């Protein structure tokens, strides 16, 4: 159903769309994929509109107003037609505590993450939710 | 461009939702309203499928699983086949400064409310992000 | 599996919208939910832009104009982009045999009714149709 | 709307009339918008009915069968596209009950071929803000 | 279900609509039928805006920007918000193989026809694609 | 006008689809983007079910059964819930004058390109049709 070849190109169109961000400490991107459908892109940065696109606060933190890559990518599903019950997320970077709580009751199935966020926990999180997590 | 009466049926069906969470701390309810449709209600609890329905820790304070009401509201959303987009929120409570920044990434124009939460300063991050905020 | 709690706040609901009539003989409220989501929730009134609020002749009966709030439910699910088949019906009061007739076409399995309408026969007509009939 | 079309339409409308099972009089209507047609109704009893019939004894229609405009209509609830701004081919003129509901809709026009016995209707129509035409 | 009566009524559908087009050669109409409802009708002709009318050239043949019925009918089906999956297609005329194929990939159960065209390989094509194929 | 940035990682999201085709004379990928939304993926290929997907004949030629990468793009935009309509196309590879011919009446506004297919007249039929091309 789901090969190793489209699994990859998800993955790296995930690792493409981190690209865009304008993110120094780390530039993530999470993607929502249902039926052959990438149905939202997400990165880290400001909201829309906001007077910077800098993600950094001057004392070396990241502002509390950016939303992460996997907010942005639930919030778009809020305004897309389309439901993110059923479908699946390619993050390159395994999500955060806050985040993985609202991953499952959105009704995602599976989690698959290539690199470790520093807060490790959002795996167990999700795992405990019943979200399957696949490291690839 | 809301009848007192309307906007009022609104607030109540809000305070009539929030009356179903299991919170003791406080009960917490979140409407979403969209050319006369109420396309989400959602009200402060843990995740569908959680051990438990008890939204407070031993000692007292709220468990960190729990979902808030705006959360479950945008998270319905991303479930719904509508768009959040250029809608109105109905809230018992002063959104959180968390929730405000995705409220109001989600394009929705105006949120009204009743009671105040005490981190008062979602209010302002609400309105520092071009959404109108009306106590009622 | 609708608990009583949940369900008791969609008849709540009912009776809210139902106070936004202006009729002067009976208000009635109508609530259209599916998947835990109120999709249409009618009340009955004279159709939108008429010359008048009123839902009363000067002599004692309504205004032959005036859409029940069972149709204005209905209509309502017609400009919605969502399906009001396999839907539940919350009503203030049970629809006349005229409703009955469309609600059992429209696919609506359940009927919750709190008060009884003069003609009591559209509870017969929603029973021998096919459509499940409580009274709470 | 070309002529040809809106020809196109009617005829639609007449030949799923015939599907009716009405003795009394056949009616067919269509919900039309952007080049589709979303609805197509007609006169008969409701789903499951013990019967087919149309007419009682007397031969005076059964009160149980739905208008043609309120089976269109109510497949519009059924499905999950807007009623909102269609117009409405029918091969008689709705009665004045089904014209409050298709101005309700947000039905901007309704093309109509024969007059029903009642001629109130179309008076209805055009008093709630909705354009008439015979065709 | 889909009786006699009703597939007829379908099929003589395609053929009114096939009478729109100002095709000299041969007037196709396709139909896309979909829980009775018909998504889409698509007759031959010229490209929106083309600068002629004429579906054929000077030499005899049908002018190569000239749109298949089937092809107009998928056309639409992408412009529409529904879905072509699972649905049925009622043709004045069985399909040639380059339509055939796409019809194929659409996810359309089974095709309708009346006459046969030309190249009857679009017929073998569709059966090969898993396509069931009906003449009436 | 969008961002150079989001522009150049949409096209590598074609060039990375079209790595998944089978293909060995030509790889090549398309792309629907609107409001910033990934709707389809398309890449070249025979038709799902096929007894293979190895796409040439041995005479070294391409399959007549094998769908071109719009060809599935614009399928996959019938079997979707969303419009083509508006939308933009990302392509490795310039379209072809028969897939060009449904692009223009599908209402795709413009067409990206990286590269040149043999055939370079579908640019000329997207262009006489109201496309916009632009190759990057
Ligand atoms: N396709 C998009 C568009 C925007 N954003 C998010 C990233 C930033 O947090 C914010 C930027 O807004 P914009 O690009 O409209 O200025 O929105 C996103 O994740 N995906
Ligand atoms: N219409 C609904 C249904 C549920 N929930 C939230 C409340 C709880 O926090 C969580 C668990 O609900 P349940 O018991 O239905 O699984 O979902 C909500 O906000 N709105
Ligand atoms: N959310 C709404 C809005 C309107 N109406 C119905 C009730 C009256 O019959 C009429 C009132 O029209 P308006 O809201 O334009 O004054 O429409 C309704 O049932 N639900
Ligand atoms: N496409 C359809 C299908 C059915 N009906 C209505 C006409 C009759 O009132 C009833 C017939 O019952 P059934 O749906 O079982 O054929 O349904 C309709 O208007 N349009
Ligand atoms: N409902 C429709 C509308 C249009 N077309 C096709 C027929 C022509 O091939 C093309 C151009 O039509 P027009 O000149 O009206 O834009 O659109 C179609 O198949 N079905
Ligand atoms: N997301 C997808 C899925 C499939 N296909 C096309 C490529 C092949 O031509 C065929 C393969 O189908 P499948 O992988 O279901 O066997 O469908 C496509 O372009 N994009
Ligand atoms: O779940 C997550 C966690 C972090 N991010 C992004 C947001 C921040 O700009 C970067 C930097 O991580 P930090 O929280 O600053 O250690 O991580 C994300 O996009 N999604
Ligand atoms: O914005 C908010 C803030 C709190 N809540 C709910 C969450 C908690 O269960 C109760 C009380 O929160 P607390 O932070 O514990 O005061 O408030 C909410 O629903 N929305
Ligand atoms: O099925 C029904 C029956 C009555 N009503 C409302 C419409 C009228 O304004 C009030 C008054 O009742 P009546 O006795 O039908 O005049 O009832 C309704 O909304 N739906
Ligand atoms: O506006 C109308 C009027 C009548 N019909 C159907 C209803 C009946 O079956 C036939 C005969 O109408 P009658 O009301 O019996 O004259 O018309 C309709 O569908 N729509
Ligand atoms: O699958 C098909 C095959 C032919 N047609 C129509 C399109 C052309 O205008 C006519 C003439 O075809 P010809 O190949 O010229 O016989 O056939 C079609 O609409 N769909
Ligand atoms: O416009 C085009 C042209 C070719 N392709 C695919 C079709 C074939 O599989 C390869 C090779 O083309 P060919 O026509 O075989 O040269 O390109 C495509 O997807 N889109
Ligand atoms: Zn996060
Ligand atoms: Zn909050
Ligand atoms: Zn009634
Ligand atoms: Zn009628
Ligand atoms: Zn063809
Ligand atoms: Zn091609």
């Amino acid at each position: 159903h789901m090969k190793p070849e489209i699994k990859e190109a998800y993955m790296k169109t995930a690792e493409l769309f981190s690209q865009v961000s304008n993110c120094k400490r780390m530039k993530v991107g999470a993607i929502v994929v249902k039926n052959g459908s990438i149905l939202a892109h997400g990165w880290n940065g400001t909201p829309s509109g906001f007077h910077t696109n800098c993600c950094e606060l001057e004392d070396g933190s990241t502002n509390p107003f950016v939303l992460h890559a996997e907010q942005n990518a639930l919030v778009k599903m809020a305004k897309s037609s389309e439901s993110i019950d059923g479908s699946e997320l390619f993050c390159t970077h395994s999500p955060c505590p806050d985040c993985s709580k609202m991953i499952a009751q959105a009704g995602v199935k599976k989690v698959y993450y290539r690199n470790e966020y520093r807060i490790t926990d959002g795996i167990d999180v999700l795992q405990q939710l019943g979200v399957e997590v696949e490291k690839m």
